C-alpha cells in the first residue's frame, strides 16, 4: 500500500486521531449499532474503493452520511488501518502485545497490557484508544450480534498483524492464531482507562 505511517495522517494536536477514523466511527455510532454483523460483512468493493479515493487521492472528507452501505464504512476503516505501513500496535511491540495477552492470569496479563500500551507512540495510542471505546460499544449493543471475540477475530489482522513487514507464511499463520487474544484483552480494559487519552484529566 502507499498509505505510509499513521503519523502522516495526524496533526500535532491531541488526541492524535486521523480524520478518516473519526468520520468512519461517527457514522457507525450514528446509525450502525442497530445493524447486525458490523465489521464482519464486507462492503461493496466498488463503494469502498470510491470512498478510499476521496480520502486518499482527492484529500477530502466524503459525505459518509450519504453512504447507505454501513458495511462499506466498516470496511473502509479496516482497510485504512490494515494498509498502514506498520500496524497500529507497531512492529516493535507486536510480540510484547501477544506475550502480554498470553499470560494466563487475568490480572498479570492486564498489567502487562497497560505496560505495552504505555510504550506505544502517541498517535498509535490515541487512535487505539478511540477505536477501543467504539468497539466496546459495538460489543455492548444487543442488536449487532457481535461480541468481543467476533470483533477481535477481524481486528486481529487489522491492528495487530505481524512483527515484520513480510513474514514467512508459517509465522504468518502462528501470528494469526495469536492476534485475537490481544484485541480481546485490549477491549477488556476499562472505558475510563481508554477515555483518559482523549482529554486532560
Amino acid at each position: 500500500s502507499m498509505e505510509g505511517m499513521l503519523a502522516d495522517f495526524v496533526s500535532q494536536t491531541s488526541p492524535m486521531i486521523p480524520s478518516i477514523v473519526v468520520h468512519c466511527v461517527n457514522e457507525i455510532e450514528q446509525r450502525g449499532l442497530t445493524e447486525t454483523g458490523l465489521y464482519r460483512i464486507s462492503g461493496c468493493d466498488r463503494t469502498v474503493k470510491e470512498l478510499k479515493e476521496k480520502f486518499l487521492r482527492v484529500k477530502t472528507v466524503p459525505l459518509l452520511s450519504k453512504v447507505d452501505d454501513i458495511h462499506a464504512i466498516c470496511s473502509l476503516l479496516k482497510d485504512f488501518l490494515r494498509n498502514l505501513k506498520e500496524p497500529l500496535l507497531t512492529f516493535r511491540l507486536n510480540r510484547a502485545f501477544m506475550e502480554a495477552a498470553e499470560i494466563t492470569d487475568e490480572d498479570n496479563s492486564i498489567a502487562a497490557m497497560y505496560q505495552a500500551v504505555g510504550e506505544l507512540p502517541q498517535a498509535n495510542r490515541d487512535t487505539l484508544a478511540f477505536l477501543m471505546i467504539h468497539l466496546q460499544r459495538v460489543a455492548q449493543s444487543p442488536h449487532t450480534k457481535m461480541d468481543v471475540a467476533n470483533l477481535a477475530k477481524v481486528f486481529g489482522p487489522t491492528i495487530v498483524a505481524h512483527a515484520v513487514p513480510n513474514p514467512d507464511p508459517v509465522t504468518m499463520l502462528q501470528d494469526i492464531k495469536r492476534q485475537p487474544k490481544v484485541v480481546e484483552r485490549l477491549l477488556s480494559l476499562p472505558l475510563e482507562y481508554w477515555s483518559q487519552f482523549m482529554m486532560v484529566e
